[PDB]
């Protein structure tokens, strides 16, 4: 395990990490879940704009004494200095991105930049494993999860056809649909779901996103999949989608195959991925469900 080592950042820049990181500070709440997943020594993390940690890993973060820092958008440099980190992690795109603050952060400690929007949680874990010297941990974690998804894939009786994954906000608002490279789409694909891709031409406005295509509301009526999964929703919450009169003729609504992906499914990390797969076992597997549900 060689140190120093060079890390390739998502913007084409490089960062030399002089020594194995032991005090990692995350500036992106999305990335923190994956740092926890590989048991990296993350000692502090910024939060959502609402000053929260994601619920799938909050209790674990508290147990490991991960200090909650600023809500996304407002980097507190004093807090970074006081934590005395030896690696600072930044995301490329998303509400939790501190990309423009990199020069200020790099003055404090080696700062790296990753894009979680177009890779699986496993790929992000591998990338972070290489930055932290935790390749053994990451590889083991990924391998174990993949052994599990194999087993699950073999017992699910999924609806015929394909599924889409939607972030729903109702009429008169820009909504969003998961793209093939998203952590969400790839997670479902891994247990045998066949994914519908939103038409790239439906992009709303000028901002490019690799995770979910942002679209005018009306385009939701054009989705063809027989099944719809809603992020950040329970099944009960998904009822609002099902009863939206504008969407009454959607194949997934006609077949009453609209499901919540789960309360904690907004971002995908090992912890929310487990919850999501557990939900699929409960709904689509028989008395084979329980033999495979993972303890949280
Ligand atoms: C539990 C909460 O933590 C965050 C969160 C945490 C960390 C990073 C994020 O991005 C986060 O959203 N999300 C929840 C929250 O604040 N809910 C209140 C509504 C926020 N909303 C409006 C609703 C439409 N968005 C989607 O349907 C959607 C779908 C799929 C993926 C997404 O990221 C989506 O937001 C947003 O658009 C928010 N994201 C941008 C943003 C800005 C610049 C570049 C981007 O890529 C952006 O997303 O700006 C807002 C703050
Ligand atoms: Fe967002």
């Amino acid at each position: 395990n060689v140190w120093p080592r060079t890390f390739q950042n998502a913007d084409g820049s490089i960062t030399t990490i002089p020594s194995q990181p032991k005090r990692i500070l995350s500036t992106a709440v999305t990335v923190t879940g994956t740092l926890l997943a590989i048991d990296a020594p993350v000692i502090a993390s910024a939060a959502t704009t609402q000053s929260t940690f994601f619920e799938q890993w909050r209790k674990l973060a508290e147990l490991r004494q991960v200090k909650k820092l600023w809500p996304a958008g407002s980097v507190d440099l004093e807090s970074v200095y006081v934590e005395q980190p030896d690696l600072i992690v930044v995301s490329m795109i998303g509400a939790d991105s501190a990309r423009d603050q990199i020069p200020l952060l790099q003055a404090i400690a080696p700062t790296i930049l990753v894009d979680y929007s177009d890779q699986t949680w496993q790929s992000l874990a591998q990338q972070l494993g290489l930055a932290t010297g935790l390749e053994e941990q990451a590889e083991r974690t990924i391998h174990n999860f993949e052994q599990w998804t194999k087993q699950v894939r073999d017992v699910l009786d999924l609806p015929k056809g394909r599924a889409n994954i939607v972030s729903y906000h109702g009429p008169g608002v820009v909504n969003a649909v998961a793209k093939a490279q998203s952590a969400h789409a790839q997670l479902l694909q891994s247990v045998g779901v066949v994914l519908e891709e939103p038409d790239p031409a439906w992009q709303a406005g000028s901002i490019v996103h690799r995770d979910f295509l942002r679209i005018h509301y009306e385009h939701l009526t054009q989705l063809q999949a027989e099944t719809t999964f809603l992020i950040t929703m329970t099944d009960q919450q998904a009822q609002a989608f099902l009863h939206d009169p504008i969407l009454k003729n959607l194949p997934s609504i006609q077949r009453k195959q609209v499901y919540g992906l789960g309360e904690n499914s907004f971002r995908i990390d090992l912890f929310s991925a487990r919850e999501i797969i557990n939900s699929l076992l409960r709904r689509f597997a028989g008395e084979q469900a329980q033999s495979l549900v993972m303890p949280l």
